[PDB]
């Protein structure tokens, strides 16, 4: 009978790929359907290019794809419209904002799977060791705490120790980090939902100059090549006071044999001042049935299973990844394992989006301009002032004649 083939998530990032394959096999076993899992590269933008090869070829060789929240506008032609396969009540069990994100020109491209938001990880043991009672609320405080704790730990002999790690590599992760920096300095959303390219302003330039000031100082020099796992590895080995990362790092840091188990908390990222907005970049994944699948009915059943209450629960409990079902945030088991899901729920609800809605199918080109210009600041090649001006000009070129 049919073999249902899935590409989604990566065995190169935490437990996501291994867990995905497990869930797919569990569906196979439960329904008596053969399945295969195709692995993907770590970085989301590498995955887009890979999947685009299948799509260009109209390939039937993958039935279900896991897609990034930033992709619906790009991948819509390659998606089976799911709208006819779900009742309004079923669809209403997901966050409306994400169902809306996934709906392009009335086509429901994909089912919400997990959401995501950038957060601050911090070493509670080290904060207490150095006389601090709360994580930093401002970037200045983060800098001050990082400098003092680094000095003491280095003095105590940990030559691997840093104040702060984050994602500085030139790729989509850097777009995510940089939207947080810019937005939390009152610098806007880079490209506003209305289409205005707003990034050329003093607050955005300050934000980028501030991040350059971290490199080689409180953050390793090599942070300019760090993606999520590079940052997580330095953090998890116990060698960073602070990390900016996504929810998935929490379960991994708590696992048996993690050097930092029981020693950390999470909170909202800092901001430039009390009246700036909190910044948490919206992330997440959706489940798409391929328009080129020979088995749409079976693919849809798999997608419904993966997005179900109990699979999302398993993802929450075991991998500390955020449900797309509001009902899971009141589930006793989800909460007892991850109490911070409740504490940071409003942070997740107010997460700021990358400009994927307004850029649509040109989002990947916009994002590439953003991460390359940001990276030029992190490396000391350009000041933030020049970078935001050059970025404005690039984005204008890229989006000229695009209307939302
Ligand atoms: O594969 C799922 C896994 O990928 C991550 C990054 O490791 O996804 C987040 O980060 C991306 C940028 O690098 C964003 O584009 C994406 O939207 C966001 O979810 C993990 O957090 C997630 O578990």
């Amino acid at each position: 009978g049919p073999v249902i083939r899935v590409a989604g998530d990566s065995t190169a990032v935490g437990e996501g790929g291994r867990w995905m394959k497990e869930m797919v096999e569990a569906w196979g076993k439960k329904t008596g359907t053969r399945v295969e899992y195709i692995d993907s590269p770590a970085d989301t933008n590498d995955r887009l290019a890979l999947y685009q090869q299948y799509w260009a070829a109209r390939s039937p060789d993958v039935d279900v794809y896991m897609i990034d929240v930033i992709w619906p506008g790009i991948v819509a032609p390659h998606a089976l419209d799911l709208k006819p396969y779900l009742t309004e009540a079923e669809l209403k069990e997901f966050f409306p904002r994400i169902v809306q994100n996934n709906t392009i020109r009335g086509k429901l491209t994909s089912l919400p799977f997990f959401t995501d938001a950038g957060i601050l990880y911090y070493r509670k043991d080290l904060l207490e060791k150095y006389g601090y009672t709360s994580p930093p609320r401002t970037w200045n405080e983060l800098e001050q705490m990082a400098e003092r704790v680094m000095e003491g730990e280095r003095r105590a002999g940990n030559r691997d120790f840093w104040g702060f790690v984050f994602q500085g590599k030139p790729y989509e992760g850097l777009t995510c980090d940089a939207l947080e920096w810019i937005y939390s300095h009152g610098g806007g959303r880079i490209v506003e939902p209305d289409g205005t390219i707003s990034v050329n302003n003093g607050r955005a330039a300050l934000a980028l100059n501030r991040a350059h000031g971290w490199v080689g100082r409180i953050a390793p020099q090599g942070v300019t090549s760090y993606a999520e796992e590079e940052a997580r590895n330095v953090w998890q080995q116990g060698n960073s006071l602070f990390m900016r990362n996504w929810p998935y790092a929490y379960a991994l840091g708590q696992a048996e044999g993690s050097p930092i188990r029981g020693k950390f908390g999470v909170t909202v990222l800092p901001k430039a001042s009390a009246d700036a907005p909190n910044a948490a970049t919206l992330g997440g994944a959706q489940l798409m049935v391929s328009a080129y699948s020979r088995y749409p009915k079976e693919a849809v059943d798999l997608v419904k299973y993966l997005a179900s209450y109990e699979v999302q629960k398993d993802n929450a409990v075991r991998l500390s990844r955020l449900p797309t079902r509001p009902a899971l945030y009141t589930d006793r088991d989800v909460l007892a394992r991850n109490p911070w899901f409740r504490d940071l729920l409003p942070v997740f609800q107010n997460a700021v989006s990358r400009p994927s809605d307004v850029a649509g199918a040109r989002y990947n080109q916009v994002s590439e301009a953003i991460w390359t210009e940001v990276h030029s600041v992190l490396t000391g090649r350009k000041k933030g002032e020049q970078a935001v001006r050059d970025l404005e000009a690039r984005i204008r070129r890229i989006l000229r004649h695009h209307h939302h």
